[PDB]
């Protein structure tokens, strides 16, 4: 009852023992790191392995610790994300850490919020993927047509903050997102221009995303207005394997120099305000790393941080009506 | 400029090597010069510059793993190289301080009146000042000795390697530079008088000024850690700081003393990354030895060196306190 997520310890331990691993790395996103010692203690009690907890941030499957842990561990257990189509330097076991939730209490609330629509797309992220089939079957049992988008690199019904490909060609009347966060509903909204609803399986509240979307876009507009006065730019690259986009960074550099501005590529692992402070000549920054940084963290930075698409608006190459979130595609 | 950035030589080196992409690595105090240097390199060579934005604390902290495949050459400022196997070819630039030390020579001599045999000690960025200081003291009746070690040049130390000052037998040690850590280590290893000249602001400080407050802090942290029942052992993935063998030995030792211990690996260590390990009462740092000593004020829970843990477990007497060192990599 106390476990908010299924950490699948039984499976993790059986696989550790069968693999014969003697040193095992653990990676957790921010919301799961509090469980690291409990899980490490269980693994060490039931296997001959020594656990190495990765204390570094872990923002997604773009951010596996295989480069840093190469030579230190035989196996990495990575929680919270499904794997990206990358080749990892160290054997890695991905545990979804599914939400411990019964959504049956909310099915009737969802049906009433959907009374005006026949054709419904269901979307969520990794830790609620296990709920989609129950919701889909309920809706279909109540006269609805339910579609789950897929892609070459995302599971049925799944989006990532940098990959909305699976919701782009669905032709639904309404998109129901499962989750408390607003960034994924924002991208579904902007790409589909269709109604987007979102169920918080904890609040049991269903919300419309249109209001949050306009609030974010007003902020993006104000940041872009400031960036139009920029003369010298930083282009931010991350060395994180799934985030690394040096080809794009060099393309952006040439574009800025073609527009008679200075531009300098800066590469870091974790991006934060403190690492940008020394470069006092730079007026604004374009992020070639995680597409969510410029949108979700912008209030932490004094100077404007922009996506490449937003840089296109600065340069009058993209119009506001075609505002678009950044994505990473493999 | 405050430091000789040796720009003409870096540019000469880039062109001869034919580098198309060049990485730049700076410690904190030099990062603000990154844009001017990138601008000059890109103006005078065909290369594109990548500024390493990550924190950089020493030669232990080269970005050759992160930059691997991105750059043909790395220019690294402010440090002398460590005996590591650098993946990407690297060019180390000392970044010597742009200081004229003449104004402080008589003041140094005045503070050294009681002594005949004087050791001079400094770090990379002030090594170029030592000859002028040494020659002045010798013109004024002093015997001046400079220590050396296999990897550290004449008169130089680092925060994890004090071997060059352990066999000098001087009456007093004059450290050139800011900060308390290096003079604290000289004092602890020699138990001799140690004076420190900060060449930027010309202040000369004695032992109590850089050692008393810190030793009392360490003693208090040790006392608090005697109550700890569950431990974290911090390892760094940074090539020059990696001590996993030691970390695993410390884990086994703590388990022999009927306590729990968990190895946590991180790149950069900071208070925020220890907040989720709420069950842990104390930490032992098996990474850069300066972390536990210099940054203790940032962490609520005790962060100890391995030698301080020895004191907690009653395997080392407090009187035999010893700073941590990385002797082998
Ligand atoms: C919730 S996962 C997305 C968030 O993770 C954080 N994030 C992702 N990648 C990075 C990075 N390379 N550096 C710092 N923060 C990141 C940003 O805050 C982003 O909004
Ligand atoms: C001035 S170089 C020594 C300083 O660098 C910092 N430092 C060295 N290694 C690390 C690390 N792995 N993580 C965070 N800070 C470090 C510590 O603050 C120390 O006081
Ligand atoms: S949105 Fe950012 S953190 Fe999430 S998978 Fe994509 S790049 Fe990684
Ligand atoms: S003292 Fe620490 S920062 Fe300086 S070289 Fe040694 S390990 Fe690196
Ligand atoms: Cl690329």
């Amino acid at each position: 009852h106390m476990s908010m997520y299924n950490m699948d310890l039984d499976k993790v331990i059986r696989k550790i023992n069968k693999k014969g691993a003697r040193t095992v790395g653990l990676q957790f996103p921010e919301g799961l790191k509090m469980q690291a010692v409990k899980i490490a203690k269980a693994i060490e009690s039931q296997t001959p392995a020594t656990v190495i907890i990765s204390g570094d941030p872990c923002f997604g499957a773009c951010d596996v610790s295989d480069y840093k842990m190469k030579g230190s561990v035989d196996l990495i257990v990575h929680y919270g994300h499904t794997p990206l189509p990358l080749k990892y330097e160290v054997p890695t076991l991905f545990i979804e850490a599914f939400s411990n939730i019964d959504v049956k209490k909310d099915l009737e609330k969802c049906l009433e919020k959907l009374e005006d629509y026949s054709k419904i797309a269901l979307v969520t992220t990794t830790q609620h993927l296990h709920l989609l089939n129950e919701i889909k079957d309920y809706l279909e049992d109540n006269g609805k047509e339910v579609v789950l988008g897929s892609s070459k690199n995302t599971k049925k019904g799944q989006v990532l903050g940098c990959n909305f490909s699976s919701i782009k060609n669905l032709d639904a009347e309404v998109y129901l997102f499962i989750g408390s966060g607003n960034f994924h509903p924002l991208g579904i909204y902007l790409f589909t221009k269709s109604p987007v609803l979102a169920l918080d399986p904890y609040n049991s509240e269903i919300r419309d995303i249109s209001a949050f979307a306009d609030r974010i876009l007003r902020i993006r507009f104000a940041r872009i207005t400031k960036a139009r006065e920029a003369e010298k730019w930083g282009i931010i690259v991350s060395s994180k394997e799934g985030q690394y986009r040096m080809k794009l960074a060099k393309e952006i550099k040439k574009i800025l120099e073609d527009n008679k501005m200075e531009a300098y590529i800066i590469m870091a692992d974790n991006i934060n305000p403190d690492i940008l402070l020394p470069y006092m000549e730079l007026d604004a920054f374009v992020v070639s790393a995680c597409p969510r940084i410029a949108i979700d963290d912008s209030q932490m930075y004094k100077k404007p941080l922009l996506t490449p698409q937003e840089l296109e608006i600065v340069l009058n190459k993209r119009q506001w009506e075609n505002y678009q979130l950044d994505e990473i595609l493999f």
